[PDB]
């Protein structure tokens, strides 16, 4: 009878009946002739805007980065415990599988944990001594100089060391006084013919 026409598709098995037939489907198929591939994606199993891809008796999810895992329930977050130290900025890679760190001044290494020794190419000026520190440095100035890199010749004329209105000229750790009429001495402290 009716199974002679080989009606079942998708590998189903036909059984003859009174005035018809039944197809027993392989797992994953349904319909009178097993023509339907059951849509296991109908339950919307993929999270986080992943795409469900139907299979025979199953599905998978293609996740949208940075989500991953069987149902897009995991997230790639290489910057989550901020591996960049000492103020460094964490940047996630394009594919979210790795990170990089932009280090602050003074720091280097993959995670910004290695000091830079500024004294190797010392920025200190005017004979100052360079002291390297962890994440910085310090210049120790010679007499007469100030500033971060001991680059400033100190203004020895402020406050004015010249008494009695004398004019001050700055030098290296020194000041020179030109006295007003009536005054003399290194700092104009001596009066002559006054009152
Ligand atoms: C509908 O969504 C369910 C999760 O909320 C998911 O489990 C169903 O998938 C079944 O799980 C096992 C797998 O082998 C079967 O094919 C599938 O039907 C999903 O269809
Ligand atoms: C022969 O097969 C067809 C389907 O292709 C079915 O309609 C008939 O009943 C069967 O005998
Ligand atoms: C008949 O039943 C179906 C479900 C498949 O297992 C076939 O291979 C078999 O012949
Ligand atoms: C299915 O694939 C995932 C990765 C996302 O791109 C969705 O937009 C798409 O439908
Ligand atoms: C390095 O050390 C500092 C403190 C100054 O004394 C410099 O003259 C010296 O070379
Ligand atoms: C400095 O020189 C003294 C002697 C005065 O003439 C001042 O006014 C000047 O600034
Ligand atoms: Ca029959
Ligand atoms: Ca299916
Ligand atoms: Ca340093
Ligand atoms: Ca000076």
């Amino acid at each position: 009878n009716e199974c002679e026409s080989n009606p079942c598709v998708n590998g189903g098995t036909c059984k003859d009946m009174t005035s018809g037939y039944v197809c027993t489907c392989r797992e994953g198929f349904s319909g009178p002739n097993c023509q339907t591939n059951i849509n296991e994606c109908a339950s919307n199993p993929c999270l986080n805007q992943g795409t469900c891809i139907d299979d025979v008796a199953g599905y998978k999810c293609n996740c949208l980065l940075p989500y991953t895992g069987a149902t897009c329930e995991v997230v790639l977050a290489p910057c989550a415990p901020s591996p960049c130290r000492n103020g460094g900025e964490c940047r996630q890679s394009e594919d979210y599988e790795s990170f990089s760190c932009v280090c602050p001044t003074g720091w280097q290494g993959q995670t910004c944990e290695v000091d830079i020794n500024e004294c190797v190419l010392s920025p200190c000026r005017h004979g100052a001594s360079c002291q390297n520190t962890h994440g910085g440095y310090r210049c120790h100035c010679q007499a007469g100089y100030s500033g971060r890199n001991c680059e400033t010749d100190i203004d020895d004329c402020r406050p004015n060391p010249c008494h009695n209105g004398g004019s001050c000229t700055d030098g290296i750790n020194t000041a020179f006084c030109d006295c007003l009429p009536g005054f003399r001495g290194t700092f104009c402290e001596e009066g002559s013919g006054l009152e």
